[PDB]
DNA sequence: GCGCTTGCGC
């Protein structure tokens, strides 16, 4: 019942052009949907150093009370592939490690290249047994569905969403065939 | 506010 507004939603995980922001909508389905919702990056502002929005789910973790004894899926749509160098990629396969019982996936509307290490990042997250994709319409319907305040008004795709996300599909393909 | 947007400039 917290929901996103629209032109958040449109403007943020649009995939041809970027934001100085990065949002993260989750879900948690246990496996034999229990929790959802979003959040975006504290933004570093030295004048602190920032949370990065991957951080800020890992922080928000034991608030979701996961039964150790039970097997969870986890879901990320995320405005950004998650980073290397600022240590995101490395504490989420952390995570994953110590936990073991939650499975991951990940879809990204981008990718987060600015960072020169984007590719050790999504090939260190797959080594770690999650799921590294790219948000295609279904999914990005999915979370206008689910998590943005539509007010009963159906998706309406911006122009080359496929173009784009065929493109990046191409990329990511290449770089975690290894 | 204001811009152009892979927080920073003004
Ligand atoms: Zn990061």
């Amino acid at each position: 019942r917290h929901l996103m507004d629209p032109h958040i939603f449109t403007s943020n995980f649009n995939n041809g052009i970027g934001r100085h922001k990065t949002y993260l909508c989750y879900e948690v389905e246990r496996l034999d949907d229990q929790h959802r919702g979003f959040l975006h990056n504290q933004a570093k502002n030295l004048l602190f150093y920032g949370r990065h929005a991957e951080l800020r789910f890992l922080d928000l973790v034991p608030s979701l009370q996961l039964d150790p004894a039970q097997i969870y899926r986890v879901t990320w749509f995320i405005s950004w592939s998650p980073c290397f160098s600022w240590g995101c990629a490395g504490e989420v396969r952390a995570f994953l490690q110590e936990n073991t019982h939650v499975r991951l996936r990940i879809f990204a509307a981008r990718i987060y290249d600015y960072d020169p290490l984007y590719k050790e990042a999504l090939q260190m997250l797959r080594d770690a047994g999650a799921q590294v994709s790219i948000m295609t319409y279904d999914e990005f319907k999915h979370c206008w569905d689910t998590f943005v305040d539509h007010q009963g008004c159906p998706f309406q795709p911006w122009d080359g969403l496929d173009e784009h996300s065929q493109a990046l599909s191409g990329r990511l393909r290449a770089i975690l065939q290894n």
